[PDB]
């Protein structure tokens, strides 16, 4: 019979009010959110390829460097898996969601005048884009420092975080969006390459979509 520790965290108020601001008001041009997880995996994976020069031991648990996009038509989820610098215990908190972005209520003025989602990523809160498309995010991930942990938020003001005790993966980050009723499109294989192709062309690490089937 197993025990498992869970914490409760609050969003920061603007993180908070910037979320509720994606997930109740209508906006085009939702595909975006894919080109900012992308981003972010590439970031992660130019972390650790350089930390690697440093210290190659790094690469101990995770020598490919690379992005994969999974769709699941039957849990209705659509992950992005890294094989990136991933985040210890104090970045998952840190940096997604407890501490004040600056960007934040300048995004926020943003949209209200007019502007378009896309900007989101242009004021350090693209993450935040994953919830036009998902009523739930859970992000796995793994740092060379620390365990494996299990972030997760429907939004409503908290987020969970919790040591992973689920299939383990060596190194990098993991980010599945349990996708709105409405958003299955981003589900099909033809729609992932369109948006890949149009907002991810210049990443410099191989993305491959694992298809079902
Ligand atoms: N796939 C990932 N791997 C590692 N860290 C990540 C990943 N996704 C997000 N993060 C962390 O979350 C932070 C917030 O991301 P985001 O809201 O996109 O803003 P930005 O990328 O401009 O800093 C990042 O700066 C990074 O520290
Ligand atoms: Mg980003």
């Amino acid at each position: 019979m197993e025990e498992e520790e869970v914490e409760t965290f609050a969003f920061q108020a603007e993180i908070a009010q910037l979320m509720s601001l994606i997930i109740n008001t209508f906006y085009s041009n939702k595909e975006i959110f894919l080109r900012e997880l992308i981003s972010n995996s590439s970031d992660a994976l130019d972390k650790i390829r350089y930390e690697s020069l440093t210290d190659p031991s790094k690469l101990d648990s995770g020598k490919e460097l690379h992005i994969n996009l999974i769709p699941n038509k039957q849990d209705r989820t659509l992950t992005i898996v890294d094989t990136g610098i991933g985040m210890t215990k104090a970045d998952l908190i840190n940096n997604l969601g407890t501490i004040a972005k600056s960007g934040t209520k300048a995004f926020m003025e943003a949209l209200q005048a007019g502007a378009d989602i896309s900007m989101i990523g242009q004021f350090g809160v693209g993450f935040y884009s994953a919830y036009l498309v998902a009523e739930k995010v859970t992000v796995i991930t793994k740092h060379n420092d620390d365990e494996q942990y299990a972030w997760e938020s429907s939004a409503g003001g908290s987020f969970t975080v919790r040591t992973d005790t689920g299939e383990p993966m060596g190194r990098g980050t993991k980010v599945i969006l349990h996708l709105k009723e409405d958003q299955t499109e981003y589900l099909e294989e033809r729609r992932i390459k369109e948006i890949v192709k149009k907002h991810s062309q210049f990443i410099g690490y191989p993305i491959t979509l694992f298809v079902e089937k």
